[PDB]
């Protein structure tokens, strides 16, 4: 009786195995955008994905994945809120069963269909698993999507799904890069919170974009093809593998611009 997203153990209930759900600094959170306190000494965020080298893609059951190699300062997020380097390990996606619901952060309680999520840990703890038992060890920058016109930089994510339909399932996933994923600006808003999954640890530093990129219709129903079994187990589709927003306690979001 693992954690997942169902009645019987979605978020709801991570609470009895993982009481920190119910803490000073969960995520996501609604972002009321006009309450978000404009911080001009803010500095632009800095994006170095030239360099990335993905390895692999995986289906964990919960999403998909797409994991790089970081034992080097390769693809790196710096500046904006973050004081040293925070190197990118991978990404994945929450998403809906409908185009109206999947995001976890809110915008003016406003949903999006999709919520990118780039996961990077700060260099100083040396590795992932040290990282997240630090109160600033991850920074997460998270980017919002709409249906709409497609994103071409992501349909060779969509097209390699269909290969690991099931929970365990991996593929060989090289040369891709993750700068297709991004919208054109770096806008943000950047407040203190924690992983939206199981250990829930309180260990991340959010970077939100105010952007959303958009997708087509039928790069996100690829990701709804995707199950939460595994193979030769019964059919779930993965689909609404999102938290929803958490209260924002003694927190403030601050916005990089406007
Ligand atoms: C914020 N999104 S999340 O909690 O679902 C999440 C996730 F799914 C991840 F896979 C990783 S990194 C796993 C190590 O490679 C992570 F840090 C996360 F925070
Ligand atoms: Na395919
Ligand atoms: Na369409
Ligand atoms: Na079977
Ligand atoms: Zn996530």
């Amino acid at each position: 009786h693992h954690w997942g997203y169902g009645k019987h153990n979605g978020p709801e209930h991570w609470h009895k195995d993982f009481p920190i759900a119910k803490g000073e600094r969960q995520s996501p959170v609604d972002i009321d955008t006009h309450t978000a306190k404009y911080d001009p000494s803010l500095k632009p965020l800095s994006v170095s994905y030239d360099q990335a080298t993905s390895l692999r893609i995986l289906n964990n059951g919960h999403a998909f994945n797409v994991e790089f190699d970081d034992s080097q300062d390769k693809a790196v997020l710096k500046g904006g809120p973050l004081d040293g380097t925070y190197r990118l390990i991978q990404f994945h996606f929450h998403w809906g069963s409908l185009d109206g619901q999947g995001s976890e952060h809110t915008v003016d309680k406003k949903k999006y269909a999709a919520e990118l999520h780039l996961v990077h840990w700060n260099t100083k703890y040396g590795d992932f698993g040290k990282a997240v038992q630090q109160p600033d060890g991850l920074a997460v920058l998270g980017i919002f999507l709409k249906v709409g016109s497609a994103k071409p930089g992501l349909q060779k994510v969509v097209d390699v799904l269909d290969s690991i339909k099931t929970k365990g399932k991996s593929a060989d996933f090289t040369n891709f890069d993750p700068r297709g994923l991004l919208p054109e600006s770096l806008d943000y808003w950047t407040y203190p919170g924690s992983l939206t999954t199981p250990p829930l640890l309180e260990c991340v530093t959010w970077i939100v974009l105010k952007e959303p990129i958009s997708v087509s219709s039928e790069q996100v129903l690829k990701f709804r093809k995707l199950n939460f079994n595994g193979e030769g187990e019964p059919e779930e589709l993965m689909v609404d593998n999102w938290r929803p927003a958490q209260p924002l306690k003694n927190r403030q979001i601050k916005a990089s611009f406007k």
